[PDB]
């Protein structure tokens, strides 16, 4: 470790520590930078010399956070914790958190290198027939193609090439994170992760929402798989049984808004996929972020700096390289490098992507200015939130008129049908995937859920939650909780489900800010000067005081609260209910052996 980065001396008393923090501080920043520089160079141009250079800047930063952390515990793990400062004990905390850095030097080395290795294989798998990446290729077979043997040919190959080769390093990954924050007294990874939303009822509170939600997934379910077996036919969809797991026009069957054709209630109204009309206009991704841009502008927050803008990677490269496509938002730990890495395609969920990743920027941007521990979200679900909050205002048919998107404008209860239950497919469809990926997570990390029960327990928690059933028959041999990115890359999830009920507290919060009064579900908080201020509020707090205080002055109340959602969807979840009561639904999949036939000759009579 270099001489300028080691920890000097400080008094083993209360006052030894804010002169601590900042030269901690000092060095941390260009820790932190050089790690996320390196991990910006393999992400954008995946080389096994680009992999080595960013596990020594990796071994660098675990060298940097033993050194301080075991500074701290010199000094002060029996007496630390005491008063004053708030702020002050919570850069204190992180600095003393050791994570992988308490590994010895060979197995520090293993770790990095199986992320390294994980990361590799994921971003790197294809399916081969010249053979076909997950973005573009797969992505936009599983959201537009109505061939049942081709959505089959997309997902088995997808899950196999992703998932198989995984197994035995996610095992291997799993052990040695267990180990690394054993040693900082949790009793597994997950705990760890959990420790993160500072709330000792956290999983009884996420289960006690998850039952408030429920019934309208059940219903969204029952309906939509009535529009499926219309479409597919009795030898594809059982209405008592769970929904094939390819049908739903996302590789994981997490978001349901490709499909939007088949269920929309009244086609006669404005067709509201806008995406034929962003192809039709020729827009391309530099408009789509210079547009999200305007409408942070529109709130007077801050505009993207020229360094996101010379350092981005905007579209997957034209010349070979192979990158992590995967949509992420970067923040360099120097106060102005801030960038988004996003292979990004011209359609409206696109477009919503592009604001979730430029509500992360927007948050960077407005917390640079606090010390490094501080630069984190409220809690992650906060940083997961906020882009999403103004998608909700742009998603809207008013405000897609306003950018000439959508040509007709209507106020009527079926466009009103159709737009909730537009976005029902998206958010409400999402919530037991959110909920369910890091229960699998957990249980892996607590050993409830060992290697030999890994693909057993993922199918048990997507059938259970979900409703949904592998179309091809798997075993233990298949991983396929690997062949979802946030698994091999090692990111949590339960942050995108607090984010997806967050965003509705958010949303009729800032409304309210900005004046107006009709359903929340036709809010738009465009060109709301005070809702940009109240936002700002939060954006600039960063995790400077606790998440359930933050909240509080935000919204009103200091807890996650499932009631804004249901009170966004009301008309729609309540539609439903009428609707698969009519069509005589059974709620739920009782039938929950069942498992779709093989399509005929597959996979030889694709074309
Ligand atoms: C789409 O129509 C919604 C319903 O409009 C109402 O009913 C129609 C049949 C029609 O007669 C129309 O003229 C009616 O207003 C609109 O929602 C309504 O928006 C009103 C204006 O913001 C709102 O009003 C009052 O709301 C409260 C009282 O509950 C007062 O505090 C406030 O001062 C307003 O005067 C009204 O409540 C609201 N209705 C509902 C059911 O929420 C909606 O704005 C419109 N949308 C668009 C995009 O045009
Ligand atoms: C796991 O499954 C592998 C391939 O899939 C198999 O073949 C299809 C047609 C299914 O109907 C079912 O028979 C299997 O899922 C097999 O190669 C492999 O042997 C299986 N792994 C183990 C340990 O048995
Ligand atoms: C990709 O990385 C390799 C090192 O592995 C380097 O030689 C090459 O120039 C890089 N390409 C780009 C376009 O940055
Ligand atoms: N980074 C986001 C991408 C998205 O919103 O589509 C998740 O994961
Ligand atoms: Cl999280
Ligand atoms: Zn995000």
């Amino acid at each position: 470790l270099d001489p300028g980065l080691q920890p000097g001396q400080f008094s083993a008393d209360e006052a030894g520590a804010q002169l601590f923090a900042q030269s901690y501080q000092s060095s941390a920043e260009q820790v932190l930078f050089q790690s996320v520089a390196a991990s910006w160079a393999h992400d954008t141009n995946i080389t096994a010399e680009n992999a080595r250079r960013q596990e020594e800047a990796a071994l660098l930063s675990q060298e940097f956070a033993e050194a301080w952390g075991q500074k701290a515990k010199e000094l002060y793990e029996p007496i630390w914790q005491q008063f004053t400062d708030p702020q002050l004990r919570r850069i204190i905390g992180a600095v003393r958190t050791l994570g992988s850095a308490n590994l010895p030097l060979a197995k520090r080395q293993q770790y990095n290198a199986l992320l390294s290795q994980m990361s590799r294989i994921y971003s790197t798998a294809k399916v081969c027939l010249t053979c076909w990446s997950l973005d573009p290729d797969l992505t936009n077979i599983l959201a537009s193609s109505r061939s049942y043997a081709m959505l089959l040919f997309a997902w088995e190959g997808w899950h196999n090439a992703a998932g198989i080769p995984l197994k035995p390093l996610y095992e291997d990954f799993t052990a040695l994170s267990n180990e690394a924050y054993k040693q900082d007294g949790f009793t597994d990874t997950g705990a760890y992760w959990r420790s993160w939303y500072n709330s000792p009822t956290f999983e009884d509170d996420l289960e006690h929402l998850y039952q408030q939600l429920e019934p309208l997934y059940l219903n969204l379910h029952a309906f939509v798989r009535r529009a499926l077996h219309r479409r597919y036919g009795d030898r594809y969809i059982n209405l008592r049984g769970p929904i094939p797991a390819h049908l739903l026009g996302d590789m994981w069957a997490q978001s349901w808004e490709n499909i939007y054709d088949m269920v929309v209630p009244f086609p006669d109204k404005p067709n509201l996929d806008v995406t034929s009309t962003m192809l039709q206009q020729g827009w391309q991704a530099t408009h789509m972020f210079r547009v999200a841009e305007e409408f942070f502008t529109s709130l007077e927050l801050s505009p993207m700096p020229p360094e996101f803008w010379e350092g981005s990677m905007l579209e997957k490269p034209a010349d070979g390289r192979e990158v992590v496509c995967h949509a992420s938002a970067w923040d360099f730990y120097n106060r102005k490098d801030f960038r988004i890495k996003q292979c990004t395609r011209v359609t409206m969920d696109q477009l919503s992507t592009v604001h979730h990743e430029m509500g992360h920027i927007q948050y960077y941007l407005q917390y640079k200015d606090l010390p490094v521990s501080l630069r984190r979200g409220a809690n992650p679900g906060f940083h997961e939130a906020i882009g999403d909050v103004l998608a909700l205002s742009v998603s809207t048919p008013e405000h897609l008129h306003k950018i000439g998107l959508l040509d007709r404008v209507t106020n009527d209860t079926e466009s009103d049908i159709n737009y909730l239950l537009k976005m029902a497919l998206e958010k409400i469809a999402f919530l037991p995937f959110g909920y369910l990926v890091d229960q699998w997570r957990w249980g892996v990390f607590s050993g409830r859920t060992p290697p030999s029960r890994y693909n057993f327990d993922w199918w048990y928690l997507r059938t259970k939650y979900q409703g949904i059933c592998p179309p091809v028959t798997r075993n233990e041999t298949h991983f396929d909780a690997g062949a979802k990115f946030h698994v091999p890359n090692v990111t949590p999830y339960i942050r995108y489900f607090v984010s997806f009920v967050l965003q509705f507290q958010f949303h009729e919060a800032l409304c309210k800010e900005a004046g107006y009064e009709g359903p929340l579900h036709q809010c738009d908080i465009y060109r709301s000067t005070k809702a940009g201020a109240k936002l700002r509020k939060v954006l600039r707090a960063g995790s400077s005081r606790p998440w359930q205080e933050v909240l509080k002055d935000m919204v009103g109340l200091d807890a996650l609260d499932a009631q804004p959602l249901l009170k966004y969807f009301q008309l729609v979840t309540q539609w439903l209910q009428e609707q698969n009561q009519q069509n005589g639904e059974v709620l739920g999949w009782p039938e929950y052996q069942w498992h779709p036939p093989l399509p005929d000759n597959y996979p030889e009579g694709i074309d």
